[PDB]
């Protein structure tokens, strides 16, 4: 028998509406005593048209079906109404956690033991309720609970990024497809010139070029892995079909996982090695100036750090399980879904590193700098009849004097040979050519030219210069004939010599060139200042990779706002009342900047192309050479 | 009856000597009226014995000693003394011809009428005069007027040189027979080769050497003939046993003649074809830069002067008559007797070759100067790192162009395979040695020796140099390299590498010395530098030949005058009245000096044929008249 707290005395009237949520009802009569916003049967069939919103967002439309069926068209027989049980009530609160966020749980629909009495026949029970909802355009049907979308229960946000058209995921594909394929390409062919002379180039201040490109070729697999057939959808989809997000995860696939590990282990053990790098320049300096010696035995103290902060790193964010994966990129990394994430584990050790690699960049070129001004005295000795070697020796003194040189021009009238040239670190010669028959020195240089051997020319970076006519047979003979003499002493000859033919005031600029070109070929570690242009290309490029992830951090808390804002106002689930147009009323009020995201594989592929440009000597060319040669 | 004038009245005094000269007196008295200069029996008689110094000169002898028995001792009968006739008078004249030139005739033995009337019985022709006079050792008894000594009427110089003795002349003949002997065989050889590839051999900047030995191989045969048995006697001393003296002579025979054309023409006509070789040298040396052949047509002119001028200088010789013979040097030769005919046509035609022979070689060396800069091209080419090889290609290059060569120093780096060695005598090649395990060249050679194919390298003059490091296994690997591509190309490999350990200004003489060694491996023309030693070398010779004829020339005016003084001196010959010495004779070392320059030559010439190619000769000349080839004939 019905039991007395399990119904309510109220006046049965017929049921005007056989249906009730698209399911037919056993019974005849009704009341509209349980729902207190209706007074009539007109008015609760109104507000089951405004509950019907609840069709998005199905796991709680599927428990709110019979509970607003027991409440707005309850069964009445002989003029008692029945009560819906708490079970009934309970059961929705959970799922339907959207009605209290948006509406809120009105006075009658709230599980009070007065309105919703424990154990009472629903009736509703028998009532088979078939519809089952659906999800919206941006989300997705998914069973898997760990992928519904924040409220929005029994959906999940889809695989492919809303924020960015169809067209914009193939114009970055294809912008990441170009660079990936060329870095590839190019770190492939370095790493292979460098094991094809292995024994020679594991030299350790070239060696590191080695390596700096193994990290880019490593990184450039996992960017390019993406273009396989279907593995994109293997890397960025989960199982059902939503974002993969808060990666690493239960009973889905390591291809997530495995390619973060691929690009951020490679990218942040690129980083540690372009400071190993830096270090390198600026160490090798005061190894011939003043004292360092070369740590060219370092294998074990480089490799453990360029290996192991990356590996720390990459094991905490596996640990934070904060690995994200992303269509538009195509790849998983870290900080997607949570800006916090990416902004301390790229954007702060990429900090560190401009600022420790920043550091070695400008004590190198501070200790470059010291070095040029202690190697910078000249001394220039002419020979000069009519002045012209005159003033072309004064020429060149303002040239080098206009560089940062101390000059101290001589006639060679007013010299002793004996010592002349000790002290210097640039002898300038220069000589004039006399005599009719055959080739005469300038009379003041002959005692000097003769004497020669007691200079100090042994090891001593010369030049030498002159004046002559070509309408005279043996054009500035002066300059072979001191030039031969300097070579014969064991003299380092810098430059060809500066021939002037006729008047010098016309050859201003030769001059001027000449002593340019001289002070050019005063070499300060060939073999290292290429190290040194390869560490400010790559700072220059990390530097750029730097202010990209500093304005997505900087920016994406109001993306991750107009990313919720957005996916929640399509999901469609407005309970409360409908719209003045049948209009969609939804935007992205901002989202992030593809152009920062491609200046930024610019410059992070950019590095890799640059790094690899190191084998680009015609000694490369040799080493293959030797290659094909010896495998003949 | 006994005519009135054939008679004198003189006072008869008996005979104190019954014998006058050695021979005996039929009659009893004499008288002392005929001689002037005697007064006694005792005067007449000492007289005499001065007078009997003419037993030398016997052609007078004979005669003289029947008149001085007719005016020293004559017969008296009856105090009257018997004239001597005319005849007896005129007949001593002729040959006495000594005394009017030395004393002069005396008075009483002048042929007057009035002392020597005509048609008077000589009672002296009755008398025989068994004595016939004597000649002194360097003198000879000679009938033949033609061989008479001066004044010495009856004797004659003697064959053999009495300025010399026996042991100089065995001594000289000894000298004689060992040049000529080895002149003889060498320039024999010389000629039979010449002659046994006569085809080959007659290109005519060479050929002047073979006339040039048939002279000195004739000349030979000349000087040696003296040694045949006997021979000697019959080429210098005349049928009587007289030295042979201006030959050409009447009833004498041609053996002086002979042997003295032999001799002379032989010795011109060489020294002829010496000044032939000299201007030849000249010419074929100045010309050749052009394809321009002087001695072309020339050939035809340079037997017309070389076997003319000999031809005029031994007839006028002939027809001058100074053909003389001499036993020490064995040969009849032009102005023995008379040094001014030997200073005519020996040491004046010598002297004239020298003049003219010496400008030739002078011009020849003005050539040498003028020559040598002027034409070879040569390319170095470099591969250096360091600038240890572009300093030897600098070091090798000026090395080159002091000698007289046009460098064309190039860097390896700078230049395309393609023809780059077109153009040029003498391609050098430098490189240095890289890589660590191995060898691997200098950087910027690669490009050339991977396209050394296209260089032009098939027989072309190539050598290769380069710098090393002893330090690394494979010394010069670049240098070794380079060679042997270049040797599987074609091409000419002149020397070894130069190879450089270490810094090449330590190693500069080396550098300069290899360069050096470089140059000469390139050939020249041998034939033209061998015709110009033989050139100056035979005038040598032909100085000290006309040195030695000089002396002569300028010391026998006292040798002749040497010559006369002891020859007369010793003969004896005293008119009316004992240290006989020669005070200076001809030097015989300056003649050994002559024949050791004159034969010299013709040993020295005979060498022009002394090569590899000479074995050759002989070896197809045997081969070839042996009837086989190679192996056996076909
Ligand atoms: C994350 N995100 C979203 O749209 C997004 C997705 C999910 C949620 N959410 O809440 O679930 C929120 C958002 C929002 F709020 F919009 F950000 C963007 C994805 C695209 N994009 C990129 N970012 N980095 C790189 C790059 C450069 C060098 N290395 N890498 C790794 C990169 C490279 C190529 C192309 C794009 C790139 C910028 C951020
Ligand atoms: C000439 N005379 C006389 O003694 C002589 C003879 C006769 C009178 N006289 O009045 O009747 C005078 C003299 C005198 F005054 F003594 F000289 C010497 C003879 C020997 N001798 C030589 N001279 N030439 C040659 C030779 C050199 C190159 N070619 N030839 C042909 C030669 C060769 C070999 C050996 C000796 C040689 C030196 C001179
Ligand atoms: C005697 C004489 C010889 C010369 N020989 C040469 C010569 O060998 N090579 C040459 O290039 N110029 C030659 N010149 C030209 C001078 O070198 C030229 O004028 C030069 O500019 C003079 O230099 P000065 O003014 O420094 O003394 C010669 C000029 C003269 C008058
Ligand atoms: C990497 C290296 C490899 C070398 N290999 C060789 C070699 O195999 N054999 C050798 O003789 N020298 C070798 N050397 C020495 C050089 O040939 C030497 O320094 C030379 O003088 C360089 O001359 P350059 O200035 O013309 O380049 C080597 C030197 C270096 C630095
Ligand atoms: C919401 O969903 C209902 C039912 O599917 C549909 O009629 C309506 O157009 C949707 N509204 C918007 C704005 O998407």
């Amino acid at each position: 028998p019905p039991l007395s707290h399990c119904g309510r005395a109220a006046p049965c009237e017929p049921l005007r509406y056989n249906v009730c949520l698209g399911s037919v009802l056993p019974y005849g009569a009704t009341s509209t005593l349980l729902a207190g916003d209706s007074d009539s049967q007109e008015e609760a069939h109104g507000k089951l048209v405004l509950w019907s919103g609840l069709r998005n967002a199905p796991r709680c439309w599927a428990v709110i079906q019979p509970l607003l069926c027991a409440v707005y068209m309850p069964k009445c027989e002989n003029d008692r109404v029945e009560l819906p049980s708490r079970t009934l009530c309970q059961a929705t609160r959970g799922p339907c956690a959207i009605v209290e966020r948006e509406r809120g749980w009105p006075d009658f629909l709230r599980c009070t033991p007065d309105r919703f009495p424990e154990g009472c026949t629903n009736e509703v029970q028998n009532i088979k309720f078939n519809s089952s909802g659906q999800c919206m355009v941006p989300l997705v049907r998914t069973d898997n609970p760990k992928s519904w979308y924040e409220d929005v229960e029994g959906c999940g946000i889809q695989c492919q990024n809303p924020l960015f058209t169809e067209a914009e995921h193939q114009d970055m594909h294809s912008y990441i497809a170009a660079f990936g394929a060329v870095t590839g390409l190019c770190t492939l062919f370095t790493l292979a010139t460098f094991v094809a002379d292995w024994r020679n180039s594991n030299r350790y201040p070239a060696v590191i070029l080695f390596y700096v490109n193994a990290c880019f070729f490593v990184g450039s697999i996992g960017w390019l892995a993406q273009f396989m057939d279907g593995a994109r959808r293997e890397i960025v989809c989960r199982a059902d079909g939503t974002m993969r997000l808060g990666e690493p995860t239960s009973n889905e696939t390591l291809s997530c996982v495995i390619i973060f590990v691929i690009v951020y282990y490679a990218l942040m053990a690129g980083v540690v090695w372009f400071v190993v790098l830096t270090y390198a320049w600026h160490t090798s300096f005061k190894a011939l100036g003043t004292t360092y010696q070369p740590l060219s035995g370092k294998t074990s103290y480089f490799h453990l750090l360029t290996w192991s902060l990356p590996f720390v790193l990459t094991v905490a964010i596996l640990a934070v399980a904060q690995v994200d994966g992303d269509s538009v990129s195509g790849i998983c990394f870290v900080g997607y879904k949570n800006y916090r994430y990416r902004a301390g584990f790229v954007l702060a050790p990429i900090g560190l590193v401009l600022i420790v690699g920043g550091y070695f960049l400008i004590r190198g070129v501070m200790t470059l700098f010291s070095i040029k001004s202690n190697h910078a005295k000249a001394l220039i000795v002419y020979g000069s009849t009519t002045g012209n070697t005159e003033y072309t020796a004064e020429t060149i003194a303002r040239e080098l004097a206009d560089a940062g040189y101390e000059v101290d021009s001589r006639d060679a009238a007013s010299v002793e040979a004996g010592g002349l040239f000790e002290g210097f670190d640039l002898v300038l010669l220069g000589c004039s050519t006399w005599g009719d028959d055959s080739i005469e020195l300038q009379d003041d240089f002959i005692p000097l030219f003769d004497s020669l051997e007691e200079t100090g020319a042994q090891g001593r970076k010369v030049a030498c210069f002159g004046c002559g006519d070509s309408s005279w047979e043996y054009f500035c003979g002066a300059v072979d004939a001191i030039e031969e003499k300097l070579k014969n002493l064991g003299a380092e000859i810098v430059q060809d010599g500066l021939r002037i033919d006729g008047d010098p005031r016309a050859a201003r600029d030769d001059i001027v060139g000449w002593a340019h070109d001289v002070r050019g070929a005063i070499k300060i570690n060939e073999t290292m200042l290429r190290l040194g242009i390869f560490g400010f290309l790559a700072f220059g490029f990390v530097l750029i990779t730097f202010s990209c992830h500093f304005y997505d951090f900087f920016n994406q808390a109001e993306w991750e706002r107009s990313f919720r804002d957005y996916v929640l106002c399509q999901a469609n689930v407005t309970i409360g009342l409908p719209t003045k147009q049948p209009i969609p009323d939804c935007e992205i009020k901002n989202r992030p900047s593809l152009l920062v995201e491609k200046i930024n594989l610019f410059a992070m592929f950019g590095t890799g192309i640059a790094m690899s440009t190191w084998v680009w000597t015609k000694a490369t060319l040799l080493i293959w050479r030797r290659t094909w040669c010896r495998l003949t």
